[PDB]
């Protein structure tokens, strides 16, 4: 069993408590 928690999907830049597009688009 596993537990995952996130706001944005895999392949994003999560830095400074915010997730923005860069490595996705």
């Amino acid at each position: 069993f596993g537990v995952r928690v996130g706001t944005c999907p895999s392949g994003y830049v999560r830095r400074g408590t915010f997730c923005f597009p860069d490595d996705d688009y």
